[PDB]
Parts: structure tokens; C-alpha cells; sequence
């Protein structure tokens, strides 16, 4: 036993990175365009990029496009990866995130990367960001923690963008509060820094910007996490 | 802006570590003893005193008798102290825990300690542990997994003995298989290691017993700087 290990990342490839960009809704189910979300998008994928992940985004699909393609992910081989990071950009509620037209149980997203229905992925980080909250030329918009802040299993991190009882916060032109701190510090310490800790500074920068904002993750995680370079 | 600031652990005293044990509960309750929990309150007690805690157990405390204890520490001042812990050993249901007699909301119990209520502790660490799920030689119990694993403001850790689809084990004799880890790593490295870190090395130990399904731990961090307890020694 071992107080150092590190999780397994000099595997062929790092993984993909999926985000699911969330910018308009079905009309009638009556919520506020998310203005400021490209910003995240771009700002995520180039952060990613840069770690070597294959990002792939997609822009306000319905439930069941969204679910045949995270279905389509989740049985590919994901044998010579490192991890796997998805990104959820939307409104959500108690623990439902929005497609464009309905709202989606996240476990039911998770539950596809459990042990069970993707063995490739056992052993490995799979990490969870979600930057969803309840509404409602640069503007700074201001969401409720709605979406409930709850894990998933053995190897999960989930990544929280606000907290109960706090509030998101969202520029219109340089997009969210926690996702800029986020791509800051993935700038700076991604490739150096244990991912936890850095998730820790992201703590300390988003609480410390001036109804606070304060973010919050939950690790499942058996190990140390390093994205080192290749 | 620093990475490896850290908490501020150099003061007169390292903080109060409350323990709430719950072994029985009134009868129409109807819910199990937890044959077992006594090592748990012990093993604990063991190692935050060797950390430099004041401990403080009590057993199967009332609402009533529970809320008073609670409000008395939460408005003791703590300016002289490095960090606050909290240790619930109990039945929970959803966001709900088990005293003798009734349940009571976390949040009202951690809220009490918000910067608003509580600046004495305004800026240092709060940690939170909860072993509570839902219940039914040396036996083995085994609960399925009750509590909401969610955080809760500024400068807070929650520590979760089991997390949603799993289920929380407790040996009679010996104790909790959470405790008994966590107990273990903060035996070996709780002076060395940061928190998370030894965090961590808790959810590798203990998703790792087996005997025919999994416990997983969580721990939920809100902590904005990294928290070590470096012997005052």
C-alpha cells in the first residue's frame, strides 16, 4: 500500500471530452436563453484540447439526440484512454439537466459509465462538470443553485458550479463565473497540478469574486490525478 | 495568488472535535440498534486527540438535549482555534439524521456554523463526517445507503461513509468499515498528508473490503485552501 499512487495516464490516447452546449429551449417549456454559454464552450474546448482530449461539442440537442449520442460513447473502446471528461452547459433542477425540449435524470447519464455497461472505463477517472442552474453589451446574469450536488460512484468526480443555497453567475460576453476560473486555472496548473487541488483553487477564485457564488465537488476518486503532458 | 497556500493551523488551540453517538433509539421508533458504534466513538476519539482536538462524546443525546449541546459550541468563541469537526454516528434518512428520539435536518445543525452565525470560524475549515444510512461472534451489518451526499457554504468539508447506490457496513465488535479506515490513514499520515489526500486514500481502502456488494465513500469539499494538521509539538 501506497500513500502516492497515481492513476494509470500513459495510456495511446487521454480520452474524450463531451460538452453538451445548451444555449436556447423548446418555447414552451418557458426558460431564459443562456447568453455568454459559447464563451464556455469554446473556452472549455481549447483548455481541453491543449490536454490532449478529443473534445467534441454539440449545441442544444433534444433529449433523444442527446441520449443516442452518449449511448454512442459510452460502447465505443475506451481500452487506450486515460479518462473520460463530460460537460453539461444548461438549466437544471433537483438532479435533471436540460436538453432543449425536456428535462433528463443525470444518473441516468452517469449510470452508463459504471463499471457495469463500460468496462473500459473501469479503473479510470471519469469526470463529471456541471455548470447548471435554475433561471430566471456585457451583462452579468445571476441563476439559483437548483441542481443538487450528489456523486455517482467509484472513480467519479463530480463538479459542481454553485452550491445550495448560493447563486451562479454568468457574463453575457465572457461567460460564467466558474467556468472562466476553471479555464484560467486548467491555463495555468492542468498540466502540473493534482486535479483536485486545482479544483480546490477554483474554490478559493470564484468565492472570492464580488450574492456570493461558491462551488463545490464531490470525489469518488481512488488516486492521484495528473494531467502530464502526453 | 498562491497554489499551495494553506490553511492556517498556528493557533493557541487546534479546535473542538463534537462526536454524537447513537447506539439506540426510542422504541416507536422502530428502527435498529447499532451494535458496534462504541468502537467507532472510540477509535475516533483516539486519533483527533492525538491531532490535538479537544474531543467531546455524547451518547444517544435527545433533539432536545442535542440542539442545546450544538448552539453552546457553535457560540463559544473559536478565535483562538484552527478548525471545527463534527462526527454524527447515527440513522439518517435523505437530508434528515436520527437523534434518540427524532430526526433533524443537517442543515440546520452545519448552517449553524456559517460565517453569518459563526464568524469566529469565519475563514477556517469545518469539517463535517457522517456515518448514517438506513438500517434493516463478531456479525456484520450492512445499511443501504440513505443520506444526500451534498455540501454545504464557504470553507466546509462533508464526509460521507457511503454514497447513493451503495451500502454502508458495520462490524459489531469492530466497528464501521469507514471509521475503522479512516481511523487507519489518520493513524499513519494524519500528521503528514493533506486532508483530501488522506481523503482519498480512504476511498481506496475502503471500496476495496469485500466478503455480495460494494461500499463507496464521498467526500464533498468546499475547502478553499489545503488543510494539514502539522504537529504544534
Amino acid at each position: 500500500f501506497d500513500p502516492a499512487e497515481k492513476y494509470k495516464m500513459d495510456h495511446r490516447r487521454r480520452g474524450i471530452a463531451l460538452i453538451f452546449n445548451h444555449e436556447r429551449f423548446f418555447w414552451h417549456l418557458t426558460l431564459p436563453e443562456r447568453r455568454g454559454t459559447c464563451a464556455d464552450r469554446d473556452n472549455l474546448t481549447r483548455r481541453f484540447s491543449d490536454l490532449g482530449f478529443e473534445v467534441k461539442c454539440f449545441n442544444d440537442l433534444k433529449v433523444e439526440e442527446l441520449l443516442l449520442k452518449i449511448h454512442e460513447v459510452s460502447t465505443v473502446s475506451h481500452a487506450d484512454a486515460d479518462c473520460f471528461v463530460c460537460v453539461f452547459l444548461s438549466h437544471g433542477e433537483g438532479n435533471h439537466i436540460y436538453a432543449y425540449d425536456a428535462k433528463i435524470e443525470i444518473q441516468t447519464l452517469t449510470g452508463l459509465f459504471k463499471g457495469d455497461k463500460c468496462h473500459s472505463l473501469v479503473g479510470k477517472p471519469k469526470i463529471f462538470i456541471i455548470q447548471a442552474a435554475r433561471g430566471n453589451t456585457n451583462i452579468t446574469e445571476v441563476d439559483a443553485a437548483s441542481v443538487y450536488t450528489l456523486p455517482a460512484g467509484a472513480d467519479f468526480l463530480m463538479c459542481y458550479s454553485v452550491a445550495e443555497g448560493y447563486y451562479s453567475h454568468r457574463e453575457t460576453v465572457n461567460g460564467s463565473w466558474y467556468i472562466q476560473d476553471l479555464c484560467e486555472m486548467l491555463g495555468k496548473y492542468g498540466s502540473s497540478l493534482e486535479f483536485t487541488e486545482l479544483l480546490t483553487l477554483v474554490n478559493r477564485k470564484v468565492s472570492q469574486r464580488r450574492k456570493k457564488q461558491v462551488p463545490c465537488f464531490a470525489s469518488m476518486l481512488t488516486k492521484k490525478l495528473h494531467f502530464f503532458p502526453k
